[PDB]
């Protein structure tokens, strides 16, 4: 402690979660409201690393107007040393929120839903594809989910998983379904209490499973039918014939009642 932006000055309560070059610090300000300032070192970082961090910054900044699923950035600063994002402050991320809960009340899952689908919806729309979409990317705030990076720059971690990893991002050693599938899996997770893979352990045979056509998913039949098949279309292994994100939201599950 402590931290100082824009003129504004700010007090370090936590460290939410480190980088990369960066860390992300929970924050008190002068008027005791709680904050969330991402702090990048510029120091030890090629040209192709800085650029990435500008482009994030330009992204959020950018996409603040378009949905307000998108975590808010309040103000920034930028030099040759170092990059600082004055940011909203999340309840919990929902990756710990998904830990913590035992069953999940349909009414709150479906909303999740219609969140998760508008922040990629917008996204897509200003010609980003996440391509590694997670929980831990997903934010509780005053009852909503938001998106809070854009798979841009590097990800960070709290203070390694692949469940979530599309089957075509591995068969190709660029496509907005690729988010549509890991949307997918977090949905699926926030269903069967599990991600589908979550019964494999071994990656180079978990990563062979996500592609494996003969390697068939269970889709436990569920009150809610509609559910059932989102999650049947949204996990689909091949891109063309998986759901898009505009008919994912026309989709009944989203629509009827
Ligand atoms: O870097 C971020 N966005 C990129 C620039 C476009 C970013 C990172 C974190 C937050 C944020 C705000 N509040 C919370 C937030 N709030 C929950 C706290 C609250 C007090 O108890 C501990 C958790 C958690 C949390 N979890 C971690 C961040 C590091 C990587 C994995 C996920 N992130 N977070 C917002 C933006």
């Amino acid at each position: 402690e402590c931290i100082s932006v824009k003129g504004r000055i700010y007090s370090i309560l936590k460290q939410i979660g480190s980088g990369g070059s960066s860390k992300v610090f929970q924050v008190l300000n002068e008027k005791k409201q709680i904050y969330a300032i991402k702090y990048v070192n510029l120091e030890e970082a090629d040209n192709q690393t800085l650029d990435s961090y500008r482009n994030e910054i330009a992204y959020l900044n950018k996409l603040q107007q378009h949905s307000d699923k998108i975590i808010r950035l309040y103000d920034y600063e930028i030099t040759d040393q170092y990059i600082y994002m004055v940011m909203e402050c999340g309840n919990i991320d929902l990756n710990s929120w998904l830990k913590k809960k035992k069953s999940i009340d349909p009414w709150e899952r479906k909303s999740y839903w219609k969140n998760m689908l508008e922040a990629v919806h917008t996204i897509h729309q200003h010609g980003i594809v996440h391509s590694d979409l997670k929980p831990a990317n997903f934010l509780i705030v005053d009852g909503m989910l938001k998106l809070i990076d854009f798979g841009i720059a590097n990800q960070m971690q709290p203070d390694g998983t692949v469940n979530y990893m599309p089957p075509e991002a591995i068969k190709d050693m660029i496509s907005p379904k690729s988010d549509v599938w890991s949307l997918g899996c977090i949905l699926y997770y926030m269903t069967y209490g599990k991600t589908p893979f979550q019964q494999i352990i071994n990656q180079i045979s978990k990563l062979h499973a996500i592609i494996d056509p003969n390697h068939e998913i269970e889709f436990p039949d569920i009150p809610e039918k509609d559910l059932q098949d989102v999650l049947k279309c949204c996990l689909k292994r091949d891109p063309k014939q998986r759901i898009s994100i505009p008919e994912l939201l026309a989709h009944p599950y989203v629509q009827i009642q």
